[PDB]
């Protein structure tokens, strides 16, 4: 019911064999006490962040999911909107944060979890029924497409707010959802860096009231935030950022791209939302991880206002 800021986490990776063999400098720091992020120059002369969460080169899947997502993913469970984005550098780790490894069993991403998390809080609640959906869409230059519709070459058209004609899927197991998230990456643009994608997970429950609660979850992973139509979901998502928290903005700029008309109610709106800030540690990405932490920084102030999505008969 009442106003609540975007939870920012910030995610350091840790270095690459080439970051290694280049014998690179880690410039990023961290004291995961207090939320802190601390970013050196050559010279050493060090910039201050807070954030709610410090993620550094040695954190798991397991533990981001459960501090930060495991409670908002209860809050979908009881008829609640919520959005977990990605946002960094291509190489920041993104990717890794949103569906993660099966090999190394704590690095499992949020993606997979929130599959089975829900997927095992439905199965103990005996006092509300569950339907769950899944779709799942990537915008690529402007581009709306639909990964698990009937023709996944095809633009589609937003109404207000929707992606008119896009397919939800229906969802009875876990399996189900990982059968979605598998055949949706082959249906990805190649004529992974420049494109945005939103998964979204909707949870139906019907209680013994009688009332129904309606809430979702997205699941997004952003284009690679490196400074250079092609740009123009990336720029207005800033811009957005920018009007939501600077204090003058009145008139929130959400219509000047797909990404930002779709996520709209996710800046400003009925939503939880939550920032994965992705960065890397080496000194050669030192101005990209700047940008992303002060980005990141500013996300911090956008005040949502959640409310749960129940309806009673």
């Amino acid at each position: 019911m009442a106003a609540e800021s975007v939870r920012v986490a910030v995610r350091c990776r840790p270095f690459n064999q080439r970051e290694k063999d280049l014998n690179t400098t880690l410039c990023v720091g961290m004291t995961p006490n207090v939320g802190q992020v601390n970013l050196n120059a050559p010279d050493g002369a060090a910039k201050d962040f807070t954030f709610d969460g410090a993620y550094f080169m040695d954190s798991t899947g397991e533990q981001i999911y459960n501090d930060i997502v495991f409670p908002l993913v209860e809050n979908v469970i009881e008829g609640y909107n919520g959005t977990v984005f990605a946002y960094g550098q291509t190489g920041s780790g993104k990717t890794f944060s949103m569906q993660g490894i099966e090999t190394i069993p704590a690095q499992r991403g949020v993606i997979p979890r929130a599959f089975d998390h829900i997927f095992t809080a439905t199965a103990t609640t005996e006092n509300v029924k569950f339907l769950v959906h899944c779709s799942y869409l990537e915008i690529y230059n402007e581009e709306v497409r639909d990964l698990l519709g009937a023709d996944n070459k095809q633009k589609l058209e937003i109404k207000e707010v929707y992606v008119a004609g896009l397919s939800m899927h229906v969802c009875h197991d876990v399996p189900a959802c990982k059968e979605l998230m598998t055949r949706g990456f082959n249906n990805r643009h190649v004529g992974s860096s420049r494109s945005h994608s939103i998964f979204t997970v909707y949870v139906e429950g019907m209680t013994e009231t009688g009332s129904i609660r309606m809430g979702k979850l997205n699941l997004v992973d952003l284009a690679g935030s490196e400074r250079q139509k092609i740009n123009l979901s990336l720029s207005a998502l800033g811009n957005v950022i920018s009007a939501l928290v600077d204090g003058k903005s009145k008139h929130i700029p959400y219509r000047d791209s797909k990404l930002t008309r779709l996520l709209q109610d996710s800046l400003g709106g009925n939503t939880k939302t939550i920032m994965i800030a992705c960065v890397s540690p080496s000194s050669d990405n030192y101005d990209e991880t700047l940008s992303t932490l002060r980005y990141a920084n500013r996300a911090k102030n956008i005040k949502n206002k959640p409310t749960i999505n129940e309806d009673p008969l």
